[PDB]
């Protein structure tokens, strides 16, 4: 069966984090999140056109 | 098309951030790495499932 995530590409670009003394670096969580933000547009656009095969070759045996 | 991913569960878990005399509260940022981190994991079972149920209805068409 079909796994859903908790979290989407939009929600990790949006996400505010508050702030307080000796937080993390506002820059180096931005950036890193940023490669994060390109893994799941890669993870999901490989989800959907491994869905959209699925539903195909299962057309085809019915 | 490919599989381009630039990071693992591992890396997230490794990183480091520096701190400044104010930054992004430390408790937030990890728990949500953390949620993450469950996501990649999710992310690859889905994958893994779908290349091989896909392979298996594949073979079966032409055998
Ligand atoms: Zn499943
Ligand atoms: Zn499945
Ligand atoms: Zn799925
Ligand atoms: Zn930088
Ligand atoms: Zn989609
Ligand atoms: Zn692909
Ligand atoms: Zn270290
Ligand atoms: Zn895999």
């Amino acid at each position: 069966g079909h796994m859903k995530v908790k979290l989407s590409a939009k929600e990790i670009l949006e996400k505010e984090f508050k702030t307080g003394v000796r937080g993390y670096k506002q820059e180096d969580v931005d950036e890193f999140l940023d490669m994060i933000i390109k893994d799941y547009e890669t993870f999901h656009q490989e989800i959907e056109e491994l869905q959209q095969e699925n539903l195909q070759l299962k057309k085809q045996l019915e």
